């Protein structure tokens, strides 16, 4: 098949240029992103029940939806959390690789089945299903330049919604805009004391608002069916809704025949404000707003980010002068840096292989061929990667950088073999190509197939590991497939074409090049003699080799496991949790001190702070901070995120109002709110809330005292004092007070009631009624409220309600339908996560019967990964065995070659242990590609060894000669791969942890597979063919 | 009207016309909410009746 | 009986604003007439199955439903396929041509 | 020859699809603003007669 | 027009726009691919020209 192309070079040239042209024509549609959708597809339900307690919302709304979403296709689990703020959060997680559109529509279908049961308040407010985790491209923020504290965030938010959000959501590529704040709304702050003075109840003001602020579909006179006479139809356009606070204050509450009237403004203060005050956002000590922009599926990131930034800057021209925009977080900058570095490593590795190519062959034309055949393979790799719908993310760029090595060998060995024949027989380029390719082509097919099937299994595994290995392994595999195809067809034509004849006997050379030829001749002869010296002693080398494999196993089992190394993402998590029952103002003061201290830190460029939200849970006492770090180029190691987190935790260790905790972000977005382990403490039997909290303190005492874990804290809101209202229903009724009046009055005065729609200049926002700030600040204010009796007088609440304090849940957490506690933490440094999981299982076994435990997200996927790795390795090994017996027409030769991989594993294990990296996915793939290189090396020795030993050469002589004439390309490709991946292990900056975990593992494994493999492989050959007594 | 004048006067096109309904006279109903209320008339009654 | 502007800012505006960001949008046209019929046409790129377009638009109308007036809801919102392979139109008419 | 080809290729007016005789037509009946259905029916009567 | 009044194309005009955009590099890709197949078949470049 190669000879077909040697006789017809243009055919091979055209095929290669064809695949290259395809590659070029496929980039302009490349999808790019930080990482692929490694996190599972999560759908999240947001139901709002204003003024409903945590338990009320738990048993009234979220429980019903939870009941309905059971049994959905592709469920993985589902978490719910009901906060005292009246927002219910339900996160339904599915297996990764499932289309999020189908998950979304199925969840909407089940939400509809549930919809008949939620209260009227939630329904009129609306239930929202979206995608909490996705390729959130960036977050853009608006803030006030002057840093005025009295800044009305509501006007800023209204400007953002009317002018900015619509434009950005209009942009190409963006699949969802998440405005992370409230919306304008006419607020009706009623004063119940004025209502008392005027003999008015809160239901009266609500009904006045409801009937007087309504649009009027009046119609048009002269309408069809019209008289045969009239001819002038026209619209009636009655004005019914009210536009500004002045109009709303003119709503008549009670008007007499004489003319006296009671208008709403006389009892309530009317203004336009936030529909909801649960959440507040601050950016660098100034009241700010922000939105989360998420990338649509199958779209470029860099183009989308540039479009968003250009659009936003264009809008900044029309911005109010007091307000300014800035984009603190951008997930496309990481990819731009990543591809710009990977392209640099690719070019600089091409230059290194060119340099050593020319150092060995001392002629440029010989060296040129691989430099043309390689990028052809890379372009084909892009085309096929796009065809299956993979994305250009960091992991495919590592597919690139560590493909380049295994890909380059095909050209290296082919051109180096053609040179060896050209030198030792001196034929013309064409017949020399015929001879060399006839020697090597069957071996090349064996290579292509065997590495195809060595990274084929890595594509079978499921989970988030499943996605990582999918992309990275399949990029590798497509690379090697096209590399083998080129070595079969195109590169031999390249040798037959570009190579120039050499004079006979021109081994004498001028300059240091002649020194090189002499010294490599000496090295090859010395190694030849070395083989000749060890091949008689094969049984004795067994003991060294077995020491090597045993050491491999020993430090491999001593190697702590890990999922993914934590990367410096340039941002941190700081949690602001105050004691139970903390007002927003205390949290704002704590956030003020925190943000000031972050100003004092030079490692931080901008600090974005959220009030009312924290990964522990949403509430008034809770807040979160996302400091943004400076660019890596402008920072050193001493200002790394971990060191800065330690600095903050030490600084705010003696904070007097609440707790401040700095946690580095989880390595994989969407798999959790922090790294480490996630455990849900269930109550599979219904022991009760108090019993569940008892089990919670039990497990936390048994865990935090165990030095195996760094920490473990309830990722959730602590129980808070509550004010139960003891309403004597009988007493209230006797005074003529309906329970409906009390319930309505309490709901509207303290929980705020949304009455009807405010038609705010084209936007349908909701008028909200709530009691005055001064009239709802104390428990006595609850009693001072009045309700109407049947006789028309107003009854004070204190006449029939006595307030008794008790303690209750501010946040209720349920998992797979049962009440649960969310306990999270990280293991002690230098301690494996699997051992911590085992310790946690052991401790949870000591819990009282009925308390279940369940892993979630990161822990569950670590579990399935650790489960799958073993039979993954087994299937890989058995398939390579089968392909080897296919190619070698033997069994002894297959075991002979398969003896090679423990040396590469030993190299990788020793290198990673010396640098101390864990057994992450990146090291695992580095190991498998090192194994692939070692296998390529072993074949490159043994196919020629078999060829000689079938030609009449003695077993020892055949092996030694085979090693002699395969020594040069062996160390050749070894050094090329060395210097190509050395930048990976020394990588610093964005994504550097992954690149280093690659580089060290690959460098060490391939270092051993070369230094130890080249000596041991002929020894293995002679042993296996002797002990089994194989015959040619 | 600006663009339509700039276009219909330009001989490059047969015509340009709003594929849409022209503005029509309307009959606003000025309801004195205060007056109606004093006579004892709710806005709900007026809105429902109309 | 709702005017053009009333229907504009009360019904078609809310559905219009909410259907943005739907997958495969090419644009969307809305027109509100004094007759009380709101008309919104959402166009997708050719080659997309209109079943998926229809279901996504129904799911978005669902999110919109919470805001429409009671009159529209009791009368009901309808989504269909304005352009398709309309095979024919068939008609019934009176032979005698009576106007009454 | 190739230059001539280019010269009348760039002189060739573009089009999407030629209009086919589909056997039907569009006639629009728009009356002044505020027109009752009966005026439109009279206009349609005269149109249909013609 | 006064600043603030945007214009957009719809339906037929939008499709005509994208068609006029794509025609050129469509022709180009066709020509380069036929050239490549022709050099493949003829084992030459001169014959393809
Ligand atoms: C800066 C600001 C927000 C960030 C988020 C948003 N979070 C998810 C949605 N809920 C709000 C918090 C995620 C990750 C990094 C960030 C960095």
């Amino acid at each position: 098949m190669p000879l077909f192309f040697i006789r017809r070079p243009n055919f091979a040239w055209v095929v290669a240029l064809f695949i290259s042209l395809g590659g070029l024509l496929v980039i302009p549609f490349l999808p790019v992103a930080q990482y692929p959708n490694v996190a599972p597809p999560q759908i999240t339900v947001t139901a709002t029940y204003p003024g409903a307690s945590a338990q009320v919302l738990t048993d009234s709304v979220t429980s019903v939806i939870e009941e309905e979403l059971n049994g959905a296709k592709n469920l993985l689990y589902f978490e719910s959390t009901s906060n005292a703020n009246g927002i219910a959060e339900i996160t339904v997680t599915f297996q990764p690789g499932t289309d999020p559109e189908l998950a979304q529509v199925d969840v909407q279908n089940r939400l509809k089945k549930a919809e008949a049961r939620m209260p009227q308040a939630v329904l009129t407010l609306g239930i929202q299903t979206e995608q909490a985790t996705a390729g959130f491209l960036l977050i853009y923020s608006l803030r006030y330049k002057d840093g005025d504290k009295n800044a009305n965030t509501t006007a800023l938010a209204d400007y953002a919604v009317r002018n900015v959000n619509n434009e950005i959501r209009r942009l190409p590529g963006v699949g969802k805009l998440q405005f992370f704040d409230s919306e304008a709304a006419m607020r009706v702050w009623i004063d119940p004391q004025k209502l008392v003075g005027y003999g008015l109840s809160i239901d009266d003001v609500n009904n006045a608002i409801r009937t007087q602020n309504v649009q009027v579909p009046a119609g048009a006179f002269g309408s069809t069916p019209g008289s045969s006479e009239q001819e002038l139809t026209a619209t009636l356009t009655v004005k019914g809704t009210l536009d500004n606070p002045e109009e709303f204050a003119a709503i008549v509450l009670r008007a007499n025949q004489d003319g006296s009237r009671l208008t709403l403004g006389d009892v309530a203060r009317i203004e336009v404000g936030s529909q909801d005050y649960n959440f507040g956002s601050r950016q660098d000590g100034k009241p700010a707003v922000a939105a989360a922009v998420q990338l649509s599926p199958g779209a470029n990131a860099i183009q989308t980010a540039e479009a968003v930034k250009q659009r936003l800057t264009e809008l900044s021209a029309n911005f109010p002068d007091n307000v300014e925009f800035s984009v603190p977080y951008d997930t496309s900058r990481f990819v731009d840096v990543a591809i710009d570095k990977v392209i640099m490593t690719l070019i600089e590795a091409m230059v290194l292989v060119f340099l050593v190519m020319f150092l060995f062959l001392q002629n440029v034309r010989y060296t040129l061929i691989p430099s043309i055949v390689v990028p052809v393979c890379l372009l084909g790799t892009l085309t096929f990667m796009y065809l299956l719908g993979f994305s250009v993310n960091m992991m495919t760029m590592f597919g690139m950088v560590l493909a380049i090595g295994i890909l380059v060998d095909d050209a290296i060995v082919v051109v180096e073999n053609v040179e060896r024949i050209m030198a030792e027989e001196g034929l013309a380029p064409v017949p020399a190509t015929i001879k060399a390719m006839g020697q090597v082509s069957g071996a090349i097919i064996g290579i292509t197939l065997v590495l195809s099937a060595v990274f084929l299994p890595l594509a079978f595994m499921a989970g988030s590991v499943g996605v990582i290995y999918q992309q990275f392994s399949l990029s590798l595999a497509v690379s090697i497939l096209f590399s083998g195809f080129l070595a079969l067809t195109f590169t031999p034509a390249l040798c037959a074409t570009l190579l120039k004849p050499i004079p006979v006997g021109h081994h004498e050379k001028t300059g240091f090049f002649g020194w090189f030829n002499r010294k490599f001749t000496s090295l090859t002869s010395r190694y030849t003699k070395l083989n000749d010296k060890l091949v008689p002693r094969a049984g004795r080398v067994m003991f060294i080799y077995l020491g090597v494999v045993v050491l491999m196993g020993f430090l491999y089992m001593r190697l702590p496991e890990s999922f993914v190394p934590v990367e410096d993402q340039g941002y941190m998590i700081v949690d602001i949790q105050l004691p139970p029952g903390a007002t927003r103002e205390r949290t704002s003061a704590a956030g003020g001190e925190l943000e000031s201290f972050l100003m004092a830190r030079e490692a931080v460029q901008t600090t974005f702070l959220v009030l009312g939200f924290s990964f522990s849970g949403m509430g008034e006492n809770a807040a979160i901070a996302f400091p943004l770090l400076k660019d890596w180029s402008e920072r050193d190691s001493s200002q790394s995120p971990e060191a800065e987190s330690a600095a903050v935790n030490q600084h705010f260790a003696n904070l007097d109002d609440g707790a401040i905790m700095a946690v580095p972000p989880p390595p994989v977005e969407g798999l959790g709110n922090s790294g480490g382990f996630a455990l849900r403490l269930q109550d599979r039997a219904g022991l009760g809330r108090d019993a569940l909290l008892a089990a919670r303190d039990e497990v936390l005492g048994k865990v935090n005292g165990n030095p195996k874990f760094l920490y473990a804290m309830m990722e959730g809101l602590a129980e808070a004092p509550q004010l139960r209202l003891v309403i004597d229903r009988e007493q209230a009724r006797t005074l003529g007070v309906s329970f409906e009046a009390i319930s309505s009055a309490l709901s509207t005065a303290f929980g705020s009631s949304v009455i009807n729609d405010f038609a705010n200049a084209g936007r349908q926002q909701r008028v909200v009624v709530q009691a005055e700030q001064a009239e709802r600040m104390t428990p006595e204010s609850v009693l001072r409220l009045h309700v109407p009796n049947d006789s028309g007088s107003l009854v004070p609440l204190s006449a029939f309600v006595t307030t008794s304090w008790e303690e209750g849940p501010v946040q209720v957490a349920r998992y797979n339908g049962y009440p649960s506690i969310r306990i999270a933490g990280d293991a002690a440094p230098g301690v494996s996560t699997g051992e911590a999981m085992l310790e946690l299982e052991r401790i949870a076994a000591e819990l009282p019967e009925g308390i279940g435990y369940e892993w979630t997200g990161l822990s569950y996927q670590e579990r399935v990964a650790s489960g799958q790795a073993t039979m993954l390795f087994a299937l890989a090994i058995t398939v390579v065995f089968l392909l080897l017996v296919a190619l070698y027409e033997s069994w002894a030769i297959p075991l002979t070659v398969m003896l090679i991989v423990p040396v590469g594993a030993l190299g990788a294990v020793l290198a990673v242990t010396a640098i101390g990296l864990p057994n992450d996915v990146y090291f695992k793939v580095g190991l498998i590609t090192v194994i692939g290189l070692a296998a390529k090396n072993a074949i490159l020795i043994v196919e020629f060894a078999k060829d000689l030993w079938e030609d009449g050469y003695s077993l020892r002589d055949a092996a030694v000669e085979a090693a002699r004439l395969r020594f040069r390309p062996i160390i050749m490709t070894s050094m090329a791969f060395m210097l190509g991946v050395v930048p990976l292990a020394i990588a610093t900056g964005a994504g550097a942890a992954s690149q280093r975990a690659l580089g060290t593992g690959v460098l060490g494994g391939m270092l051993s597979a070369t230094m130890l493999g080249v000596i041991f492989v002929p020894i293995f050959f002679v042993w296996v063919l002797s002990l089994l007594r194989t015959k040619p």
